[PDB]
């Protein structure tokens, strides 16, 4: 066996699918299957077929494998090594799933409307659909304080159709009504920084990353829109005029900005692209950056590890290091899905005028 290590690009495109949660790794107790925990031995990297402890070149995509033979191996590759990216993708895995059940619950609700406390809404505005926060999934991370990461998932299948489909006909209907829910944002850069804060939302702070150093179980954040109805000099008149995203959107059917909501799970908010690209989709903000932070350690360990003439052929000149800093500076741009660039830039009903706090959800007019 002669084994070798990868190129920069394949990496990269690991860390991708890792805040990607499409990963196909192989367990001999899972096999392909990633729904309960276990310990790695073979994963996917940019199209490469790698050992998971001795990191070595092992396959590619043209032809699958089934299962390890005999090979020239290290076995100096530690858990606590590459725990981080599973982590993460478990992560991605309760947040994706929270997000889901959310929005089956709110198409759900929405399923149930009558015409005549429609129209008589239409006529007057406030509100029209209220929801139980306490009631959404305690099981959750987000909403169980026994759970933890490694709990095994919950089985769904085209999570991203269903998701299309009720994101899609969710804000249809509202666009076809034109309400305005407290729960959703224009401008996502300001929920970490740029919101006022009141009540005891003074008492949330920020990590702006996954980090097991933080609580992610909490509460749901959203506007205070009950004056907002209570304004008459702002009435259903104006509460239409200004205040519906059309003015910030247009059409539902005319997709061109990103559409994003409050911080929803675990304090975050999540966008959706638009579909007038084919499509509209979740994301939750992520930092390139942050995704760099996380290869430092294995820098330093491969550093440890192997030999100079290796990184010069393998990560190439700088070694992995200067991979690690013209990656760094390419950051900003070579780690952005479209919609990072997809925001709008005026609220038309202003925004510090109405702080954020953990209430029931609901949408008004």
């Amino acid at each position: 066996m002669e084994v070798c290590l990868p190129n920069g690009h394949q990496i990269v495109d690991l860390i991708n699918n890792a805040f990607e949660g499409r990963v196909s790794i192989y367990s001999a107790q899972e096999g392909w299957d990633k729904t309960i925990s276990a310990q790695p031995d073979m994963m996917v990297c940019g199209g490469a077929v790698v050992c998971m402890h001795c990191l070595g070149v092992v396959g590619s995509l043209q032809r699958k494998l089934k299962h390890l033979p005999h090979h020239r191996c290290n076995q100096q590759i530690r858990h606590q090594d590459y725990v981080d990216v599973q982590f993460a993708d478990r992560v991605t895995a309760h947040w994706k799933r929270g997000m889901l059940s959310f929005v089956c619950q709110m198409h759900a609700m929405m399923n149930d409307v009558s015409p005549e406390d429609l129209d008589r809404v239409r006529t007057e505005g406030g509100s029209l659909v209220e929801l139980n926060w306490l009631q959404v999934d305690p099981n959750s991370m987000f909403r169980s304080i026994h759970s933890s990461w490694t709990d095994p998932l919950q089985v769904v299948d085209d999570l991203d159709t269903k998701l299309d489909q009720y994101w899609t006909a969710l804000n249809l209907m509202i666009d076809s009504s034109d309400l305005v829910p407290n729960f959703m944002m224009r401008d996502p850069s300001h929920a970490f920084n740029g919101v006022r804060l009141e009540g005891d939302a003074r008492q949330t702070q920020f990590s702006r990353t996954f980090d097991s150093r933080s609580s992610l179980e909490w509460g749901v954040m959203v506007y205070d829109y009950s004056e907002l109805e209570h304004d008459p000099s702002k009435g259903r008149a104006y509460r239409k005029e200004l205040v519906t995203p059309a003015r910030d959107f247009g059409h539902f059917g005319l997709s061109h900005y990103s559409r994003a909501t409050t911080p929803i799970l675990g304090k975050m908010p999540a966008v959706f692209s638009g579909m007038l690209t084919g499509n509209c989709k979740m994301y939750p903000f992520i930092k390139g950056t942050a995704k760099l932070k996380t290869v430092r350690k294995l820098v330093d360990s491969v550093n440890h590890a192997w030999g100079v003439e290796k990184i010069r052929y393998a990560l190439g000149p700088g070694g992995m290091t200067g991979w690690y800093n013209r990656t760094m500076q390419q950051a900003p741009i070579v780690l952005t899905p479209a919609a990072l660039t997809m925001f709008s830039d005026t609220t038309k009903f202003g925004d510090l005028d109405y702080p954020v706090m953990i209430g029931d959800p609901m949408i008004l007019g």
